[PDB]
């Protein structure tokens, strides 16, 4: 065939390797003979085997055979890159037709006097070396981590970059010994040369199969996309579909513009008679006997009190009262404690420099002369240093400090060139490794990667000493931090493992729950004063004793039962109790006083029954739906406001009691004692004038509702920590500071169990370094996670680190005696061991990888490798990874981690991404573990909840409702406003400023109870009316509000109010943000309704 080369000519100069032969198109090189033909099908393929008229001579192939192995092993990860490579140059130098594409465009006259080429053209286009860059585009060299794309072919981008340093000549490197040019553009019209071409193959090429990680193509691309979870259009979806739904409604509106129960009353009449009859019973005992009464309420409180005081009044911690011990996210943490050890315990300390940059020489030389001595000759009491007490990746390394200081294996720098220095360490961390051999990530050490900008600088100390000595060193150190003195300028805000668990239970803010009483009492008097103008001081203090007694009685009861309440939520109880507890006191006192001008003859004690019995129906549903919805709320499965619904249910059972035995004696008592004489408009003739506009009422508040049911979708979701500790604290500066100058998110074990890791068919699931590995397995499918996921940093297979580390070609990693099996010593320096697999038995394919028992043999070498002279030595990095019994292993670890996740919104998606990619393996026995995922457990299913929650609170008062009034015209009215209010407080919420968490949830649960006071007193008088007063609506309401108007005011209002007002006045801003505003709230709005809406709603019911 036409030959443009064939044979070599000597070398062109001293010490140079032969060059090829010109030779013309038109000569005739002779047959290929046997043996020249053996080495061409071997080095090349079997392509070459019918070949005949080949241009190459014995000594031209071999010496490309011998460069070829230069760059073969840099590429042997992708067989399609493999096979380009050596077709390409095959045939650059064998192709039979070489003459069709192959010019010389100049020569040299060599030393033997023979003239060599010295510039070489071929001609291609650039399909086929556009698909050949392709395929080795994305190949990844392992053992720098870094791209080979870098060594190979410079860093190219493009194909004629990447070409192009292959064609340079390089003969002092290993080069082409004379320059080479692509020619892309070919025309020839004559058809004298023709264009280069030959098969390739792409990196997802079936038979040359390749990696993910070599090539993005046969990665798992197939992923399914996730959409359709915030909204549609420029607003949520839900505000969307309900504002068409009253367009809709309003076109039927503008259409019609042109135009038993009482089968069931016998049975409910006579239960609210035997009711009564009930009730009037514990009236005539509770007042015929106010002394073996009274005397055994307060024998009953010593004996509760004495309780409290003895047998427990313990509290709690942070993972003991935010995280249910029953959820699947804290059993996961067990599992992963026992087998994996739990977690570090992590002591961040920030060096912030606002308004400049940190780092400068007499601040360096002040902090490391301060970091030395906390991690060095610090001590607890105990005298127990960081030294005793820090982690240590294996049984001798130096403490693991992950601060910048680490660079210069902890000593001072020099002045002169000591920014340099950092800065080429943060560059490249790999060259100034710390003294535990680690490479530290400049974004786990500064605000940002410019370092000499960046604003503060992190130092993280790591603790994995779990007893109670590692709890009093860090007392200590908070202790030493606080009182340390730092450069003018600067700030240092720190957080130790006890620093969350000592803050939350500080706020010792009792001094406003006494004013709130001492508020209230003055009220109390003033509520319950004569209609004469006498003030009955003891009925109020007989008041406010009860209640706090309920309380104490309450405690007492619960702490045989083994409960514990928090100091933050064993606060509220006293506010909460006082806000409901005195609101029947009024009502009892205030109808007796009604009494008192009505019906004289009866006398003193007479009257009071009365009172009891015409108020045992209005106030025993007070009862039970201020019992309902404390149980209800109970569902929440946080232990912190589980505890608070429990500690509530029995404080107001046992004040609802009290109230009806206990303060009715003392009403008989004093009352008695006193003996007064039988007792006998403004501001209140404006009112029902201004009901007179009925229809305009109801227009304005139902617009209000409707307004306010579009804007749900906007309530925010988390409960911030700033909020939890109290102001004015060490914890909200770091809190402010984990936010903003921190880059590292928390780490993320992607725990796997029950897998046998011994059988080809299993490993193929883990690894993503092989050809063969399974496209869906858990390396390939958490890479194409990073760049769509929050889990956005480089898994830590240990799988693909074992099996590489049997590679034949890193002699230093696995050795092993000749002609035995004992591992070769580091010690021994000469050629007196081997290899643990030879060359030809380790493929990328995993062709004779380890299986069955023989993975377990190797797997002991590879853990406890020594990892200095090989950097794959598994010993370091993966020492508490596995769990192995020499059979099997157990269970492993595959370590990744989020991004910085710098608000609670990132938390929350956090939290789903860790549970969405764990439910993406139906085979593996996996889940994710993430340090704070069981403290962001609710988030998930906190939507549904609180509907399921708030919603089966309305149908329960519309039953309880149902019963007690008789009429469900009417009751359905009262879950018509309930309902009504609770949607208003839903949207104001969102503007406010209040999230929707565990503790928002219980007061929105707890709002119906406190709105169905307000509104259930005007409902029942309106049902039940005197024969004197008209039968007609219209009436009726006006005769209701004329009744029990005036102690709905007083006593079911302003009684709160007051209880709650207060409470803005508190340390701790949680309280402020979560009981005072969303209580505060519903007073504004439940009065509202029950004084404005539901009187005009129920004229045209
Ligand atoms: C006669 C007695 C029996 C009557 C029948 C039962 C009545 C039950 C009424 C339940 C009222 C619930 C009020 C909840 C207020 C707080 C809501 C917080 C936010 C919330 O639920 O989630 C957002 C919106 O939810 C949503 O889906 C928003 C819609 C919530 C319901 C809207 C009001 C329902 C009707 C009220 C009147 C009933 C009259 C009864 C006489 C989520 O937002 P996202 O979708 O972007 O988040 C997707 C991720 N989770
Ligand atoms: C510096 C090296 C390590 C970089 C470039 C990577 C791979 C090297 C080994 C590759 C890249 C291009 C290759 C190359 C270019 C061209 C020719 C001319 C041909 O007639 C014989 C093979 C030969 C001589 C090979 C030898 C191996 C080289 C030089
Ligand atoms: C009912 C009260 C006692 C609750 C709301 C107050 C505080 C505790 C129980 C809870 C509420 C929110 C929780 C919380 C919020 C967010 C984070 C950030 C995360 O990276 C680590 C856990 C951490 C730090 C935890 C710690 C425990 C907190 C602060
Ligand atoms: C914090 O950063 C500033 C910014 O350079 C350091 O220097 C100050 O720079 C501002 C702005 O030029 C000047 O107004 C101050 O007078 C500088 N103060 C100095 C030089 O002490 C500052 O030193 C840094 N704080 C430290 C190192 O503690
Ligand atoms: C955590 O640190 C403590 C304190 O050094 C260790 O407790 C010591 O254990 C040794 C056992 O040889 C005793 O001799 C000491 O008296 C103990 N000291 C104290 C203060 O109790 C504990 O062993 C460490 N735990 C781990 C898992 O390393
Ligand atoms: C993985 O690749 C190896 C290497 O090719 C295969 O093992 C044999 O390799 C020799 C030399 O290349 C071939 O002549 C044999 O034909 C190969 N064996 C077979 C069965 O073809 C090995 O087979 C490959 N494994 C898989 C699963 O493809
Ligand atoms: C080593 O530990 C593993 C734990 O992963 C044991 O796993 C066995 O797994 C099989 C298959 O699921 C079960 O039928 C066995 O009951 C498991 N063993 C036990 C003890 O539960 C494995 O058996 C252990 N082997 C040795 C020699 O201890």
């Amino acid at each position: 065939a036409t030959c443009a080369m064939y044979g070599n000519c000597g070398k062109k100069s001293v010490f140079g390797n032969e060059l090829p032969c010109p030779v013309p198109r038109s000569f005739e090189p002779p047959v290929l003979s046997d043996e020249t033909s053996k080495l061409l099908v071997e080095v090349c393929g079997e392509e070459w085997k019918e070949v005949r008229y080949a241009c190459c001579t014995k000594d031209q192939v071999v010496a490309l055979r011998d460069n070829l192995q230069k760059a073969q092993p840099l590429i042997s990860s992708c067989p399609a890159c493999l096979k380009n490579f050596n077709n390409l140059f095959c045939h650059f130098t064998c192709a039979a037709d070489q003459g069709r594409f192959v010019n010389i465009t100049k020569v040299e006259k060599s030393k033997e006097d023979k003239d060599i080429v010295a510039e070489l053209d071929v001609f291609m286009n650039s399909s086929w070396a556009s698909e050949f860059y392709d395929s080795c585009k994305n190949i990844k060299f392992s053992a720098t981590n870094g791209y080979a794309m870098d060594l190979i072919g410079g860093g190219a981008k493009n194909y004629s970059q990447f070409l192009k340093f292959l064609g340079d000549a390089k003969p002092m490197l290993g080069g082409s010994p004379f320059q080479i040019n692509y020619k892309y553009d070919l025309a020839n019209e004559e058809k004298e040369w023709q264009e280069f071409n030959d098969e390739v193959y792409a990196c997802d090429d079936a038979q040359y199969k390749c990696a993910c990680s070599d090539c993005q193509e046969s990665c798992p691309h197939l992923k399914p996309l996730k959409d359709g979870v915030c909204k549609v259009g420029p607003l949520p979806c839900f505000s969307l579909s309900v504002l068409i739904f009253y367009t809709i409604c309003a076109l039927f509106a503008f259409m019609w513009y042109y135009l038993v129960f009482e089968s069931f009353n016998n049975e409910t009449n006579f239960f609210n008679g035997k009711l009564a009859n009930l009730f009037t019973k514990v009236g005539q005992f509770s007042v015929e006997n106010p002394y073996k009464i009274l005397i055994t309420t307060v024998f009953s409180i010593f004996v509760f009190s004495f309780i409290i005081f003895q047998y427990a009044t313990l509290e709690t911690d942070p993972i003991n009262l935010w995280v249910s011990k029953n959820s699947e996210k804290f059993k996961e943490k067990e599992y992963f404690d026992d087998n994996f050890g739990p977690f570090y315990r992590t002591e961040q300390i920030f060096v912030v420099n606002e308004t400049g940059p940190v780092l400068s020489y007499e601040t360096l030389h002040w902090w490391f002369d301060v970091e030395n001595f906390i991690t060095e000759e610090l001590q607890s009491s105990e005298n127990i240093g960081y030294q005793d007490l820090c982690f240590r990746p294996t049984e001798d390394s130096t403490c693991v400090i992950e601060s910048f200081t680490q660079y210069f294996q902890g000593a001072l720098p020099n002045k002169d060139s000591w920014k340099r220095e950092l800065q080429e360490c943060g560059k490249f961390p790999v060259n100034c490794l710390p003294t535990f051999q680690q490479p530290l990530k400049t974004n786990l050490l500064f605000s940002d990667d410019d370092i000499l900008n960046a604003h503060a600088f992190v130092v993280t100390l790591l603790l994995t000493n779990h007893t109670q000595s590692a709890n009093r060193w860090e007392e200590r150190l908070e202790e030493y931090l606080l009182d340390l003195k730092v450069p003018e300028g600067l700030r240092i805000s720190f957080n130790t493992e006890i620093s969350l668990e000592k803050e939350l239970n500080n706020n010792n803010d009792i001094s406003t729950v006494a004013i709130s009483y001492l508020m209230m009492f003055l009220y109390a008097t003033w509520a319950l004063r004569r209609k004469d103008g006498k003030t009955r001081l003891l009925l109020g203090i007989s008041g406010l004793l009860i209640v706090l007694a309920s309380i104490v009685c309450a405690a007492g009861f619960l702490t045989l039962f083994g409960l514990k309440s928090t100091l933050i939520i064993a606060e509220v109880i006293p506010f909460l109790i006082l806000a409901i507890g005195i609101d029947n006191i009024f009502l009892i006192t205030h109808e007796y006083d009604r009494n008192c001008e009505q019906k004289p003859e009866y006398s003193i004690d007479q009257k009071i029954i009365s009172a009891i019995g015409r108020m045992s129906p209005s106030i025993l549903m007070s009862l039970l739906c201020q019992t309902g919805c404390f149980l209800i709320a109970a569902f929440v499965t946080m232990p912190a406001v589980h505890n608070f619904a429990i500690y509530s249910t029995v404080s107001v059972i046992f004040n609802g009691v009290l109230q009806l035995t206990a303060y009715v004696s003392i009403l008989s008592l004093y009352e008695k004692r006193s003996n007064y004489k039988q007792i006998t408009s403004f501001l209140k003739t404006f009112y029902f004038k201004m009901l007179t506009q009925k229809r305009l009422i109801i227009i304005i508040f139902s617009a209000w509702f409707f307004t306010s049911l579009v804007f749900l979708p906007e309530i925010q979701f988390g409960l911030d920590q700033t909020l939890a500790v109290p102001q004015d604290s060490y914890l909200v500066d770091y809190f402010k500071d984990v936010y903003s100058f921190l880059n590292v998110g928390p780490p993320v074990y992607m725990v796997v169990k029950n897998l046998d890791l011994t059988k080809r068919q299993n490993q193929q699931k883990i690894c993503g370094k092989f050809t063969t590995c399974e496209r869906d397995s858990l390396a390939n499918v958490l890479e194409q996670e990073r760049h769509r996921s929050t889990i956005t940093e480089p898994l830590a297979n240990w799988l693909d680190d074992y099996f590489m580390f049997l590679n034949p070609q890193n002699d230093q990693c696995c050795r092993l005696k000749k002609g035995t099996d004992e591992v070769c010593p580091p010690s021994f320096p000469s050629r007196r061991c081997e290899t643990c697999f030879q060359q030809g038995s380790w493929n990328y394919n995993m062709s004779g990888f380890p299986e069955g028992k023989d993975f377990m043999e190797y797997l002991s070498i590879w853990i406890n490798a020594p990892s200095d002279p090989c950097p794959l030595g598994g010993r370091a990095p993966y020492s508490t990874a596995l769990v192995y019994n020499e059979t099997s292993v157990s269970a492993s670890v595959f370590r990744t981690a989020h991004h910085p996740l710098r608000s609670q919104k990132d938390f929350i998606q956090a939290y789903s991404d860790g549970v969405r990619i764990s439910s993406s393996f139906p085979e593996l026995d996996m889940f994710a573990y993430s340090p704070f995922y069981i403290f962001f457990v609710q988030y998930q299913t906190l939507g549904p909840l609180t509907l399921k929650l708030i919603g089966s609170a309305i149908i329960l008062i519309f039953f309880i409702s149902s019963v007690f009034l008789q009429n469900i015209r009417s009751s359905f009215l009262l879950a018509l406003v309930v309902t009504m209010i609770i949607v208003d407080i839903g949207a104001l919420m969102a503007l406010l400023g209040i999230s929707l968490n565990a503790v928002s949830l219980v007061n929105l649960i707890i709002c119906v109870g406190l709105g169905v006071e307000f509104c259930v007193h005007i409902v029942r008088s309106f049902t039940v009316v005197p024969s004197e007063t008209k039968k007609d609506a219209n009436s009726r309401v006006l005769y209701s509000l004329n009744t029990i108007g005036e102690s709905v005011i007083k006593g079911i209002t302003l009684t709160k109010f007051i209880g709650v007002c207060v409470l803005a006045f508190a340390q701790s801003k949680i309280f402020d943000v979560f009981y005072f505003r969303m209580w505060f709230t519903l007073i504004i709005v439940a009065a509202l309704h029950a004084l404005l809406f539901l009187p005009a709603l129920l004229s045209l019911f």
